[PDB]
């Protein structure tokens, strides 16, 4: 794990590593978060606040004493703190160390929206995934399938029911770009796609509520830069199924 969920909360000697294995963020049972390199020498800390503490993703990166106190905060600079960012903020350590924090909002779904779904559940699709024919994504009773016919569609599974779909008749493949942008394919013709050309680059998310949205990154704050008022290009990291969040890096100047 190179990543917090939202609401994920670590304690007691919990931690999350860099992709590359050198660098390890850790909550200790002392109550000191603290960043280590090479397992051994620790770069950075908040200074313990004793037994009894955790950390908590939740929009802030927080450290809570046993008090139930904030002893540290990441104090990300937003001028509107809504309760519904605090499950949709995830964080990401990267390879030099760095770690950051990233709150995405939704720039397309399958369909618009009253309001959030409640403790809906969802399967990240990341960016430069090339859906192909016989491609599917379950999640709970919803299934997503790319196709031999070239359709995306979201089916209920029990019972068979066509939630949503795309009439791309035809198209050999998907494609979740590094512009933004999701769009299926017959050869070089965009047969269809999401009008989310940015130039920073999109996943998905297909939920448990038979649902598809496509967000893009927004990179809030990091260690080492504090509070970011315009979000850098940030690259896609390694994505496999250990991870339950994306996972970016992002340069080291300008
Ligand atoms: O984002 C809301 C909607 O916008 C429309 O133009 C279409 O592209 C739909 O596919 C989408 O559900
Ligand atoms: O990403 C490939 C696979 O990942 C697993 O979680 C599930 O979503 C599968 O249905 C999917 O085929
Ligand atoms: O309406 C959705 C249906 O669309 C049809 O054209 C086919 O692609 C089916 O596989 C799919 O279930
Ligand atoms: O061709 C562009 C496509 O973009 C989609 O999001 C919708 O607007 C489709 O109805 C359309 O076919
Ligand atoms: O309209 C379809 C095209 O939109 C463009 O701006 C890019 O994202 C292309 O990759 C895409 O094929």
């Amino acid at each position: 794990a190179s990543s917090l969920a939202p609401r994920q909360v670590i304690r007691d000697g919990q931690f999350i590593t860099s992709p590359n294995g050198k660098y390890k963020l850790v909550m200790q049972a002392d109550g000191n978060l603290v960043l280590y390199e090479d397992g051994t020498k620790p770069i950075w800390n908040t200074t313990p606040v004793g037994p009894g503490a955790k950390a908590v993703m939740e929009f802030n990166l927080n450290l809570y004493n046993k008090a139930g106190q904030v002893a540290w905060s990441s104090n990300v600079y937003t001028a509107y703190l809504f309760e519904e960012f605090k499950d949709e903020a995830y964080l990401n350590l990267q390879d030099d160390g760095d770690f950051g924090i990233f709150s995405d909002e939704a720039k397309w779904g399958s369909i618009v929206l009253s309001r959030p779904e409640v403790g809906v559940k969802n399967k990240i699709i990341p960016t430069g995934t090339v859906m192909v024919p016989g491609t599917e994504y379950i999640n709970g009773n919803y299934r997503l399938a790319f196709q031999g016919d070239g359709n995306l569609v979201i089916y209920q599974i029990n019972p068979q029911v066509v939630i949503w779909a795309t009439y791309t008749m035809g198209a050999d493949r998907a494609v979740v770009q590094e512009d933004g942008n999701f769009v299926i394919y017959k050869g070089t013709t965009a047969l269809w796609h999401t009008h989310t050309a940015t130039g920073m680059p999109a996943y998905l998310k297909f939920t448990n509520t038979g649902k598809l949205f496509l967000s893009q990154p927004t990179l809030l704050w990091t260690l080492k830069r504090g509070s970011l008022s315009k979000p850098p290009k940030v690259i896609p990291g390694q994505h496999g199924p250990l991870d339950t969040t994306p996972i970016w890096s992002w340069p080291h100047d300008y």
